[PDB]
């Protein structure tokens, strides 16, 4: 017969739901204690004379519910790059020189761990999604990671630059379509974030910049996503349904500009209220079609943008305190790692489910939700199904 | 009745091949004559003393096979922004201030034209892909376009930043999977490119930067992509098959770095040779499964990185001179508009096929190829099917 586009389409598409088959995570080695961060930060920025501001920063750090963060930046690198320690000094070239190298390097560590868990040859990776908010370059971090891992030159790449904190949801929403539309496709997904682009000295004029310095940390996370798993692959979660929305009345709530001074951060106090005001509508869109209206009966992964977002969502919906445990655990041990955070939380939930002998990767529950929150104000929703242990 | 993930997946997916249903294009109003550009360029950058370098640049402009380009930048803006006219003065903030506004605005013009051709309500747009190599911001150009067009707030966005010249292929590879995997999905795709980020003054120390000043122009293009066309929709092309690859021995052939001086361009003389040496392998991977080995029997869309790429591909494959007509037409009337170019060429091919009464939107042929070329060195391949006129 003559080959038709309709015959090609039927032969090239996959049959089953996109399935998470591996999760790996990595951090820079420099662990920074939150209890002493105000002293460390005001010292390495030569800002000890700003005593009232330091008291404000101490309250921010004490309320952050962060115990520690990992940071590529250390005292030696800051002494070598004093423009990065200024509040607002031309410093983008110094910051780019760091993150164009370190972002794909950290992503390589996470990716190697995901590949090791998957247990399949890396020659079988057909698609790569690389996501960061930390620097840009051409060719991108996707190309650098392809070279570092030795993936096939014909890997289909999606380079997601300057995305922000909702993009852990965005990469899963993308991976889902890549895996489900392509028979055989195995998608490597990497989110890698390094705060060397946003770190800056303190000022009393832009207190929202200081909130960033209290919350943001470094990390990379990788997942393998595919449809129609082989018997030798080990499913962890299914990706069921996705949505992205812009919240009403949220213009300018979270803004970030890449300038000569690096990545600047603008943050309205309305963000927790905006998210908690709109979250039931997002849950109804996702769960009404599944016949689910009890949000204490699903497992939760929420981007921990800060503890006020988690507290206000929990209070608005009446989530029991157990629901945010995995989310709060990652906020505690790592801080806000922008796009990577919800992937660390998915890993933490699988890990705690195994440790406590629960019946599924979703804390013994069947259905789950993953939320990303970021610039827009954008909300990403991913509906998840757990796998039985 | 308990809904299963397998039942959701079956109801959620589209049936047929991703179909281009509209193409719209837009350029800035300032038309720049290539025959006078060396005198304009050397004057406005205060470089008239560099008489030997100006003769070199005249030779580049004369060989470029470009007649004119459209540029957001004009004499008035350049006099207001002397930092942009230096080879390497700090200028990123002035260039960002231009392109963070102008890229989505030019995108809107193109998108409005695509939506008009499509003839459906913009409320039916489910997915938006925005692609640019010109600036970055949070929220991104995708958010700004959603606001400018009044798209639904729940439009699923894919913000493709700092991609480079191959990404007109990339956005079609992405749109194909979004349209095919999602019943009812209608994907708006916008590529918008503004050279305000790369424009800079001449120096004999970086002759590859001067090549960029001869070739790169501004423009935006938009397509609507969907599966399962309604009877009131009008298909133009089907997207059949896609590939991305990195060419062997091509490391550093095309690089671009975002610095305090704007986007810097590095370009090896190796590029045309690398592309022509590797293009047949790309064609065999695409067309041998379709039983096609005569590359004069398919319609051609090639990213016109420069005339030397097109000349060396044509000579390597023994293409008839007519095959590259639509591609050279766009190069002649618009220059190299990075990711947008191949979409202008698809429009030009449809327009010439109508003007000349050919049987199909692909110059009367059934099968076609679209190539993107850019940093990596990356080659994007898209196999197309035309539609009858
Ligand atoms: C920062 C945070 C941990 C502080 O904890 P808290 O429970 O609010 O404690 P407080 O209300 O005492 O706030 C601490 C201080 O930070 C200030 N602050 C909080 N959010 C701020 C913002 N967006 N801009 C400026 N200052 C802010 C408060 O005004 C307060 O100052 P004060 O003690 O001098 O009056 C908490 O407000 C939070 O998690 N906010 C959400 C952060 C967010 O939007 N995340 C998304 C990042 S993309
Ligand atoms: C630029 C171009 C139009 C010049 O036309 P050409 O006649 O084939 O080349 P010529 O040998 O006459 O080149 C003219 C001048 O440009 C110079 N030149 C061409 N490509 C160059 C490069 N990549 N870097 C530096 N100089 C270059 C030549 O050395 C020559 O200088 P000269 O006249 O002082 O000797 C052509 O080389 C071209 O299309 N090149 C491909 C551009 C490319 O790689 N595109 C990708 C963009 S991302
Ligand atoms: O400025 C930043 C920093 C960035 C980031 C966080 C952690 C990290 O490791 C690297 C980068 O996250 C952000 C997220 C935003 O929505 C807006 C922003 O302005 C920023
Ligand atoms: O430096 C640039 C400019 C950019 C561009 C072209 C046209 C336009 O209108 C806007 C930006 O295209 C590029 C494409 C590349 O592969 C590498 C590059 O370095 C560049």
């Amino acid at each position: 017969h003559m080959v038709s586009v309709e015959e090609i389409r039927k032969a090239q598409r996959a049959e089953g739901p996109a399935t998470v088959m591996a999760i790996g995570t990595a951090t820079p080695p420099n662990c920074v204690d939150q209890s002493t961060y105000p002293d460390y930060y005001f010292r390495i920025t030569n800002s000890e004379h700003m005593t009232e501001l330091k008291e404000k920063f101490k309250r921010m750090c004490d309320k952050s519910m962060i115990k520690k963060r990992y940071m590529y930046l250390n005292e030696e690198i800051l002494k070598e790059n004093p423009s990065v320690c200024a509040y607002m000094a031309p410093s983008l070239d110094a910051r780019q020189d760091m993150v164009v190298v370190e972002v794909p390097k950290l992503g390589k560590e996470a990716a190697t761990k995901a590949i090791k868990e998957w247990g399949q040859p890396k020659s079988k990776i057909t698609h790569l999604i690389f996501c960061t908010t930390s620097g840009v370059d051409m060719p991108g971090a996707d190309y650098q990671l392809t070279k570092l891992l030795g993936l096939r030159p014909s890997v289909k790449r999606y380079m997601m630059y300057q995305q922000g904190c909702f993009a852990g949801g965005t990469v899963l929403r993308l991976a889902k379509d890549l895996a489900e539309n392509n028979k055989g496709a195995r998608v490597l997904v990497v989110c890698s974030e390094i705060t060397a682009v946003t770190f800056r000295g303190p000022t009393d004029t832009h207190l929202d910049s200081l909130v960033g310095q209290a919350l943001f940390g470094d990390g990379a996370a990788a997942v393998i996503v595919g449809s129609d798993p082989l018997p030798v692959e080990k499913p962890l979660f299914q990706l069921v349904w996705t949505a992205q929305t812009i919240l009403p009345d949220s213009e300018g709530a979270i803004d970030g500009h890449l300038r000569e001074v690096g990545l600047t951060f603008h943050l309205l106090k309305d963000v927790p209220g905006l998210i908690s005001k709109n979250i039931e509508k997002a849950l109804v869109e996702a769960f009404q079609p599944l016949g689910i209206s009890d949000y204490n009966s699903i497992f939760w992964i929420a981007h921990p943008g800060g503890p006020a977002i988690l507290d206000q969502v929990e209070a608005k919906l009446g989530l029991k305190p157990e629901k945010m445990e995995a989310t709060r655990h990652v906020l505690s041990e790592y801080g806000n790692m922008s796009s990577a955070c919800v992937l660390f939380i998915l890993d933490q939930m699988r890990k705690k489910s195994i440790e406590n002998g629960l019946g599924t990767t979703g804390e013994g529950l069947d259905w789950g939700v993953l939320f990303g929150f970021g610039p827009g104000l954008t909300v990403e929703t991913v509906v998840l199904r757990s796998v039985t242990l």
